[PDB]
DNA sequence: CGGCCGGGCGCCCGGCATGGCGGCCTATAAAAGGGC
DNA sequence: GCCCTTTTATAGGCCGCCATGCCGGGCGCCCGGCCG
């Protein structure tokens, strides 16, 4: 596949949007450099517009307009409603003819491609070449026309609607829009009139958007067309629906500007008519209210429109902004979110006026109203710029005087600090405000109720606590503007507030005193409430509060159930106990003895032991267990009432003490003021009280700093670097890990999981904070963070190890980990005069991802990725030059996983910034996929779905400006690395050129280029060639040439990539002498093992394993001594015959599979042989993954394969099992290097097959017949077989072959029939298996060299590789084997490299029985085989490679 | 005493096709209104 | 039976897969011997 294939699918796939957009970005400047095939782009990225995805269709238009943008500009010469040359002719024609389709997402895409289209080509449209100049001019006046008329007639006829939010859209009206105002640009002044003509001012608004704002500056001053749609936008503005009102607001709003300066006549009618429709106060669900004050705000803010307005109140007020602009007020509470929104953002508009209008309206009907807004807001976005009108205002009414504010608030300061510092209630029983301190828009006295009431299970307790500290904000900033002599009333109601027996109005008194200090002049100014607050914080805290009168009343229930009800049924006489107090302690009117947690923790233990003492013996056994269930109950109860008064007398104290700290505070003696600031950083579950206690003790370290002392500060500092580590999965308990070695983390009691992750978001966010004040001199500032962070870091260096470093009883175990998280915890939000700091601890932070510490790896890898997130082109620079490096190495798991966790970590933190670097990353997760430990291959997996989807954009993305010449030359480097792997071009072959090296042939260059090719990328493959082309000289000189190359590159280098690390060769035990003889013969400078020897033998070398370049063993020996060969390693792995491991149940295969090698080859002559599964067994040993679980190749192709065996070519059966075997070819295409001896050898005749039939015999006959009638399955089989048993027929062809100058060799399967001498002048030897092996090579070498023998017998399955019997010319086969691959080795032997003369195969087919099946599907197993293995050379191989790994 | 011995048997080969564990997947449960 | 919404959540059956074979045929290993 090309590169544009893959391009042109991030826009429909792309992960994000950025990733499209450099997409559309490098699509486009491919049209640039090859502007010849814009019909190859536009062909591929057109039938996205009609795909049903709206974000698919928008980047569609988006690419279509950036690829057409580059061509060059054409010059050629010198009623049905709709509900749910031109170079670019047929395009238009294309999106036209289905701009009116059924289908919405059709008219969308088209309209959008249209309007893409015509935005940069619309001048050239419609011409022909040939034409007159003049006469083309007219045609594309035509061709526009005709444009204009088919988008009108689509507005007019679209009815489809949106709904789903209050403010309706239409797509396709919009879109068809937004295309007649591209196409309006180009036409003349004529066909300018033609279409105001045609859209007709009346009331298309929509059309009205686009008809104007286009041709502006020639439309303006124009007569009618300019005249006529004013009148029509008036019209519509009062109109009834609440539909047309708001498109024609929403259509002159970007419009203001010329209409008003079209005439200063007509802003008279416009703004009345504007206030007169938003004076009508709309219907409840009309979010049409948000355009017209938008509108509104727009048109006062242009200056003429503000004098027109001036000059309106004339002759009275009436017309003038302090009448008018109360009528924005009602609709402050109105249901409609926008609308609030609306209204408060037309307000602060008309605040910011100036211009001496302001001061008529401001005064404190306002004020109030804004404060009851803030009061009363539950949505996020309207209190907010509630409070932002609310802060403009008071400073513009402090503007003028500040004793105007005042006396203008006096007159309802006092109702609002009763709101302000109002209780809150438990869920069940609120404690509601009073409705006469809200005002009405127009009523003295007043959507909102459930705010007003207090109903804390209808609207959550977050709402109601923001709403209090955003009256507290207001209320402390409007006390710090007004004078000091007015603020009596103000300062007392705070005083009395913090001695209420509330809870709630304390905390809410102690923020109003807070943010009055933080708004002052000078903190000195609020120091008269210092006192009262080292009270709240000093004196011990009330013993109850009136919000828990609930708890204590659930208290007093429970102890009374425990007295009375159980002792009735306990049988204790009355005076048992005294009764409870009948009215709760916190209550009004409570006396001195009201009910107490006091008395019930008494009644629960002290009266408790009484009354069982009291009660009667007996009767005690009977009561008992109910008593102790009634006394745990109590117990539970009694600590949740606590719990909630331990909570309630924190919050009190942490409020204060940010009250206290606000005002520049510092204690002499700093005991409690810290402990309960920090008790609210630790245990405060409401965010926003959080991030208030986070920025107090960012001020109090500076204001300590500042002082001088540091004790406290240090102290602190600790305490939050302490907090910060406490969440599990930010940095893990190191006492549960210490036993874990070589396992990948990343791949790996409820209530404390809320606590952990509440106290680490805290205390980041403080840590923030002080970052961010301290700026560039925090490193400086503050040494004890710097310990923290340091300490481990500078110890355990140059290969420093405590032994109590893996001790899970030693606390430095987890200071480890604490310490190193701090820094992905800080450095994000440090300052840049801070980032050499962390760069010139990158090498240690690195290190610590090379050490063989998992937790080290573990927190190296997460900081090495936030680090090169924000110290990019460094951080980059070291992960480049010291990680990616090393992940090759075989000995060192420790890098290679850490190297890996990197990686992965890196993708996850930087997203879409990781587009650059992507070229660094691929060829490294690539290897890895097919690496032998598991998890590196899990996680290098997961990283390459990433990594492949991004690799077709790395061609052309911009260099980031800072880096480094060592990152331009890496670019570079890699760049001409993977050119190779992705491009059909390939290098001459990898050798080296050793004076004594052997002379390679053609094909054997070939094979041997195609080695390199696996071994520079880190993939693995099988050399399946045919038996006799020399695939030990490939293999030879593949592993001399790696070998080589390392022990040079480790003189030029010191790193521990290479380490002389063996090779190991598995091999049938008759080809070992080969082996040694090859290498030794064309590798002199090759140590050679021969680990294969006695069971005791292999001692006196099991140490020498680790000390020779090449080991050979065979299969066996490995599988009886595997559990000691596992743990050695190796840089290759080979396996000689590997159709020895196709069954992966067999043992040999579980012993193979676990040796771990740095590269891994098999040689064989059949991959496959009787079932797909096999290759899939060879494959779990070379690519583990690559091809699937067991389950999922089997689904994929092996049941498809099996039900293809009986098919006449129907589509249910015979499509199945040709789309699997393309499948698995196209998948294992690279990794098979197959060729033919037919194509290399120059000297072997070819090789004939006849089959021979003929009818079963007649007592044969009959006995089937019989059989017929008459366990196991296969039983049948073999009766089959035998009374199958043809000797006329051999004796025949016996005859014809010249026997009894001709010779022949006779095959058989079965053995009893081998031995059979019937037809009573031919000499013949046997070779039956049952021979001594050692006479089986004299009975061959007499029958190879003499003439004498005619015959020759043996059996199928006798004897290995190199039974060569080259004398035959002819083969006879008389019964047939399961396999088709036995068959063919048996006519191998007769067909080598030494053969003379042509080999002629007959063969014995009886009709009408088993053998005719046996030929079936020995037919059927070579078209499978072949199919799978038909085209295969370096060349011709597909590369496509990284597209293959996905499982 | 050193060295080649036979010698046994565990391992793998291959067929068809049956029976016994599987994981996984709705369905399980509750209220209620409407219409078909 | 059919559908919409909502929080709760787990264990039976149904469709598959999957190791079962068992006669000759062979190879390779170690485990017993002895031979001049």
């Amino acid at each position: 596949a090309t590169r544009l294939d893959r391009l042109v699918t991030i826009l429909e796939t792309g992960s994000t949007r950025l990733i499209r957009d450099t997409a559309v970005n490098q699509l486009a400047d491919w049209q640039k450099q090859h502007p010849e095939e814009l019909f190859n782009l536009l062909s591929r990225v057109v039938p996205y517009l009609r795909h049903k995805d709206w974000e698919t269709r928008t980047t569609a238009a988006k690419a279509i307009g950036k690829i057409i943008e580059n061509a060059p500009l054409y010059d050629p010469n010198a009623g049905r409603p709709l509900l749910r040359e031109w170079p670019f002719e047929r395009l238009c024609e294309f999106l036209k003819v289905d701009l009116f389709d059924p289908q919405w997402e059709t008219r969308h895409g088209a309209a959008m491609g249209l309007r893409e289209v015509i935005r940069v080509h619309g001048a050239g449209a419609g011409r022909r070449r040939g034409k007159t100049r003049k006469e083309n001019n007219d045609l594309n006046r035509q061709w526009l026309d005709d444009l204009a008329y088919r988008l009108l007639c689509v507005l007019m006829l679209d009815k489809f609607t949106d709904y789903s939010s209050d403010t309706s859209v239409a797509p396709i009206r919009e879109t068809v829009g937004q295309t007649l105002g591209a196409v309006l640009r180009h036409i003349s002044v004529e066909s300018v009139h033609a279409i105001y003509r045609l859209l007709y001012c009346m009331v298309g608004m929509v059309g009205l958007r686009y008809v104007v704002a286009v041709r502006k500056d020639l439309l303006l001053q124009d007569g009618d067309m300019i005249d006529g749609v004013v009148r029509c936008v008036m019209q519509g503005l009062g109109d009834i629906d609440d539909d047309v009102r708001s498109v024609s607001a929403a259509t002159l709003i970007p419009m203001a500007k010329e209409f008003v300066m079209m005439r200063r006549s007509a802003l008279d009618s416009l703004i009345n008519i504007v206030w007169e429709s938003l004076s009508n106060l709309g219907d409840d669900l009309s979010a049409s209210t948000g355009k017209i004050m938008d509108l509104l705000a727009t048109l006062c803010s242009f200056p003429e429109v503000l004098e027109a307005m001036k000059v309106s109140a004339s002759q009275d007020e009436e017309r003038s902004f302090t009448l008018l602009v109360p009528r924005l007020y009602p609709f402050l509470r109105h249901t409609i979110t926008s609308v609030r929104l609306a209204v408060l953002k037309a307000l602060m508009t008309f605040a910011n006026l100036g211009g001496e209008t302001s001061q008529g309206w401001l005064n404190g009907r306002i004020l109030r109203l804004i404060f009851q807004n803030i009061i009363v807001e539950r949505d996020q976005d309207t209190l907010n710029m509630s409070l932002e009108l609310w802060t403009t205002l008071v400073r513009r009414l402090a503007a003028r005087d500040p004793a105007i504010l005042a006396d203008e608030f006096e007159a309802h300061a006092e109702p609002m600090m009763q709101l302000a510092l109002h209780p809150i209630g438990v869920p069940r029983h609120p404690i509601p405000m009073n409705p006469a301190l809200f005002q009405k828009p127009s009523g003295g006295t007043y959507v909102d109720g459930h705010m007003i009431q207090g109903e804390v299970d209808l609207v959550g307790v977050d709402v109601l606590i923001r709403s209090r500290i955003s009256a507290a904000k207001a209320m402390g900033l409007i006390m710090s503007f007004i004078p000091t002599p007015r603020l009596a009333s103000y300062d007392t109601a705070v005083l009395q507030a913090l001695s209420s027996p509330y809870a709630s109005t304390q905390l809410a008194a102690a923020m109003v005193i807070d943010e009055y200090a933080k708004n002052c002049s000078t903190p000195e100014v609020a120091s008269r409430f210092i006192e009262p607050l080292q009270k709240i914080i000093d004196l011990e805290r009330p013993s109850h509060y009136r919000d828990l009168v609930t708890y204590v009343q659930r208290v007093r229930s429970a102890s009374q159930q425990l007295i009375n009800l159980f002792r009735d049924h306990g049988k204790v006489s009355q005076g048992k106990l005294p009764t409870l107090a009948v009215v709760v302690q916190g209550e009004p009117e409570a006396g001195p003895g009201a009910f107490s947690i006091a008395n019930a923790e008494k009644v629960v233990n002290e009266d408790f032991e009484r009354l069982k003492r009291l009660m009667a013996p007996g009767q005690r056994l009977i009561a008992l267990p109910q008593l102790n269930e009634a006394r745990e109950q109590t117990v539970e109860v009694i600590e949740e009432a606590k719990a909630a008064k331990e909570a309630r007398d924190a919050r009190i104290k942490a409020a204060a003490a940010c009250a206290l700290v606000a005002m520049k505070v510092l204690p002499k003696k700093p005991s409690p003021l810290i402990k309960a600031i920090m008790d609210s950083i630790k245990t405060e579950e409401n965010q926003e009280l959080q991030s208030r206690s986070a920025a107090t003790i960012a001020r109090l370290v500076q204001l300590f700093t500042e002082s001088g002392r540091r004790g406290p500060a240090e102290k602190v500092v600790a305490n939050l670097v302490k907090f910060s580590c406490v969440e599990v999965a930010e940095t893990p308990e190191f006492p549960i890990h210490a036993h874990k070695t070589n396992v990948i983390l990343s791949m790996q009691y409820a209530r404390e999981a809320k606590a952990a992750r509440i106290t680490r978001r805290g205390a980041k966010e403080a840590l923030e904070i002080l970052s961010k004040n301290f700026g560039a001199e925090l490193l400086e500032r503050v040494p004890t963070l710097r310990t923290f962070m340091e300490e481990p870091l500078v110890r355990a260096f140059s290969g420093d190890l405590p032994p109590e470093a893996r001790d899970p009883e030693n606390a430095f175990g987890q200071e480890i980990v604490d310490a190193m998280s701090v820094i992905r915890t800080m450095t994000p939000t440090l300052h840049p005069a801070l980032h050499p700091f962390v760069m010139q601890q990158v090498p240690l932070v690195i290190k610590a991802l090379r050490s063989d510490l998992s937790v080290f790896r573990y927190m190296a890898a997460k900081c090495m990725a936030t680090i090169c997130s924000v110290i990019t082109v460094d951080g980059m620079t070291a992960l480049v030059e010291k990680v990616l490096p090393s992940i090759n190495n075989p000995l060192d798991l420790s890098f290679r996983q850490g190297a890996i966790e990197v990686i992965y970590h890196l993708i996850a933190v930087m997203g879409d910034a990781i587009l650059p670097y992507v070229i660094f990353l691929i060829v490294p997760v690539l290897g890895r996929m097919s690496d032998s430990d598991n998890q590196i291959r899990l996680i290098a997996t997961t990283s390459f779905a990433t990594l492949v989807k991004l690799v077709p954009l790395e061609a052309g993305i911009p260099d980031p400006p800072g880096l480094s010449e060592e990152l331009l030359k890496g670019r570079d480097r890699e760049r001409t690395f993977i050119a190779q792997l992705l491009d059909p071009k390939k290098i001459e072959p990898f050798k080296i050129p050793v004076a004594i090296k052997a002379e390679l042939r053609s094909y054997q260059q070939e094979g041997v280029n195609w080695l390199a090719f696996l071994n520079k990328y880190h993939l693995h493959g099988i050399l399946c060639d045919d038996m006799g082309l020399g695939k030990t000289l490939q293999t030879i000189c593949i592993v001399a040439s790696d070998h080589h190359q390392r022990a040079e590159e480790f003189a030029r280098t010191g790193a521990p990539e290479v380490r002389k690390l063996p090779s190991l060769i598995i091999c049938p035990p008759t080809l070992s002498g080969h082996w040694q003889q090859e290498i030794k013969t064309y590798a002199p400078f090759l140590t050679v093992t021969a680990y294969v020897g006695s069971p005791a033998e292999r001692r006196a070398m099991k140490d020498s394993l680790d000390k020779t370049d090449i080991v050979i063993t065979s299969y066996d020996v490995c599988r009886n001594d595997i559990d000691v060969i596992e743990k050695y390693n190796w840089n290759y792995c080979v396996l000689d015959e590997g159709h020895l491991i196709k069954n992966p149940k067999a043992k040999i295969t579980l012993a193979v599979k676990r040796l771990t090698s740095n590269h891994r080859l098999i040689l064989t002559g059949t991959p496959i042989q009787n079932n797909v599964l096999e290759l899939w067994s060879l494959f779990d040993f070379l690519m583990p993954g690559f091809l699937g679980a067991e389950k999922v190749f089997l689904d994929r192709f092996a049941k498809p394969i099996a039900n293809s065996r009986y098919s006449k070519a129907s589509s249910k059966e015979q499509e199945a099992g040709a789309l699997a075997i393309e499948a698995l070819h196209k998948q294992v295409l690279p990794f098979l290097l197959r060729r033919l001896k037919e194509e290399v050898l120059n000297d072997l005749p070819p090789k004939i097959l006849q089959n021979y039939y003929c009818d079963l015999s007649d007592l044969q006959r009959k006995l089937f017949e019989d059989f017929t009638k008459r366990q196991h399955i296969f039983q049948a089989l073999q009766y089959m077989r035998k009374l199958c048993n043809k000797l006329g027929a051999l004796r025949d062809l016996l005859v014809d072959c010249g026997i009894g100058p001709h010779r022949a060799l006779i095959f058989c399967q079965m053995k009893e029939m081998l031995d059979m001498v019937q037809n009573t002048s031919v000499s013949y030897l046997r070779l039956d298996g049952s021979v001594e092996a050692n006479k089986r090579q004299d009975i061959v070498n007499k029958f190879n060299s003499d003439p004498s023998y005619d015959v020759l017998l043996l059996t199928t399955s006798v004897g290995g590789l190199g039974l060569n019997l080259t004398g035959a010319d002819t083969v006879i086969f008389v019964e047939h084997d399961w396999n088709p691959q036995k068959d063919l080795q048996a006519m191998d032997r007769a067909h080598r490299i030494g053969q003379k003369k042509v080999v002629n195969v007959y063969r014995i087919i009886t009709r009408g029985t088993l053998e005719e099946k046996i030929l079936s599907l020995q037919r059927f197993k070579i078209d499978v085989a072949s199919t799978v293995v038909n085209q295969q050379n370096a060349g011709l191989a597909t590369m496509d490679t990284d597209q293959i790994l996905d499982l």
